[PDB]
């Protein structure tokens, strides 16, 4: 769909503006969009308020195509005050492969269960249309990279989402690497793995009681839920 009819797809007009502001560019929603400076259209004017459809929060419909024309334009909205999502949100991982493997030995504060191996596998390549700089290169570093998840009811529960993450994109990005600044490299994407059996060898990996819940509220702020 066009930019300018996934914002009215998720929006309902108000006739009158509201006293509040927008918060997306910190003015008034009754004056003019504090973007329209730098941001054309055709069917949204500077003046044109509505309501998100789920969440009622209010905003110039010219700040929230803005804000969806700065993210990758997949038909998905997000609301920046309360983050419900608006249909299927997407990523830009790059292509690659997601092998799952199991084995009977036990993850260190698991010992009740065996273990779930996750291995990703994404090459290097070109970017494309949604990523930083569209048809030129891009890195790759450190695959297969190898993930641990223990096999018990949880650990399988994660398993399934991870899976629905990994078919909507989320999770690797093209980026600029945290780690050592590289740009236009494959990075992970805020659904945070565990790389290591054994948390000694750098300092993250298991025993760590939290991760699972923590995961799951990873997947879940990207729209990946148990439904
Ligand atoms: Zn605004
Ligand atoms: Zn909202």
């Amino acid at each position: 769909p066009e930019p300018e009819q996934v914002i009215k797809n998720y929006t309902e007009e108000l006739k009158v503006p509201p006293d509040e502001d927008c918060i997306i560019c910190m003015e008034k929603l009754s004056t003019a969009s504090g973007y329209s400076d730098v941001t054309d259209s055709k069917a949204i004017g500077s003046l044109a308020v509505g309501h998100l459809t789920k969440c009622s929060h209010a905003f110039h419909l010219l700040c929230l195509l803005a804000m969806y024309c700065n993210g990758n334009k997949d038909g998905s909205l997000q609301c920046p005050s309360c983050k419900t999502i608006y249909g299927e949100k997407t990523g830009t991982q790059p292509q690659g492969k997601m092998e799952v493997l199991r084995f009977q030995m036990s993850l260190p504060g698991h010992e009740d269960c065996g273990t779930i191996l996750i291995v990703y596998s994404i090459p290097h390549g070109i970017q494309g249309p949604e990523h930083p700089n569209p048809g030129k290169p891009f890195t790759a570093r450190g695959f297969p990279r190898q993930c641990y998840l223990p096999d018990n009811a949880q650990g399988r529960k994660v398993l399934e989402l991870l899976k629905v993450a990994w078919k909507r994109r989320l999770i690797f990005t093209v980026g600029t690497s945290s780690t050592t600044g590289e740009t236009d490299t494959v990075v992970w994407n805020e659904i945070h793995h565990k790389t290591e059996m054994d948390r000694n060898i750098t300092g993250h990996g298991y025993p760590d009681p939290n991760y699972l819940q923590n995961v799951l509220a990873e997947l879940a702020a990207q729209g990946v839920t148990e439904d």
